[PDB]
C-alpha cells in the first residue's frame, strides 16, 4: 500500500494528505478504502492506476504518457519521467490539501 523512494526526504513520504476529488477517484479506482493518506500511499495507489491503464508500458525509457488520460489533467503534463521524483510530488501536491 505504499512506495518510497531515495529521492524525497524518508518523513516527506510520510505527510499526510487529503486528495481532492480527481485524484482521489483515481486512488478509488484502484483499491484505495479512504480519504486521508501518506504521500507513500498516494504513490503506491497511483503507481498501481499508471500501471493497470497501461499508461507505462515501456518500462525502457521511463516515460509516462498521460495526454488524454485523467492523469494528464490531474498532472497538467502530456507526459512526464518516472524518474524525476521531485517534479511528481510537486505536481502530486497541486492536487490535494495536507491535513
Ligand atoms: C510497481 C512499483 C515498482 C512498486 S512502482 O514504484 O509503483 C512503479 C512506478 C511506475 C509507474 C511508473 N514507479 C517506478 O517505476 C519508479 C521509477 C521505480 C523506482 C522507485 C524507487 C527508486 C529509488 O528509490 O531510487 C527508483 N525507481 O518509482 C516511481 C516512484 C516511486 C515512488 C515515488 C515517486 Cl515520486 C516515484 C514509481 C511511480 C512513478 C509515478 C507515480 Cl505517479 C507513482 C509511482
Amino acid at each position: 500500500g505504499a512506495v518510497t523512494t531515495s529521492q524525497i526526504p524518508a518523513s516527506e513520504q510520510e505527510t499526510l494528505v487529503r486528495p481532492k476529488p480527481l485524484l482521489l477517484k483515481l486512488l478509488k479506482s484502484v483499491g484505495a478504502q479512504k480519504d486521508t493518506y501518506t504521500m507513500k500511499e498516494v504513490l503506491f495507489y497511483l503507481g498501481q492506476y499508471i500501471m493497470t491503464k497501461r499508461l507505462y508500458d515501456e518500462k525502457q525509457q521511463h516515460i509516462v504518457y498521460c495526454s488524454n488520460d485523467l492523469l494528464g489533467d490531474l498532472f497538467g503534463v502530456p507526459s512526464f519521467s518516472v524518474k524525476e521524483h521531485r517534479k511528481i510530488y510537486t505536481m502530486i501536491y497541486r492536487n490535494l490539501v495536507v491535513v
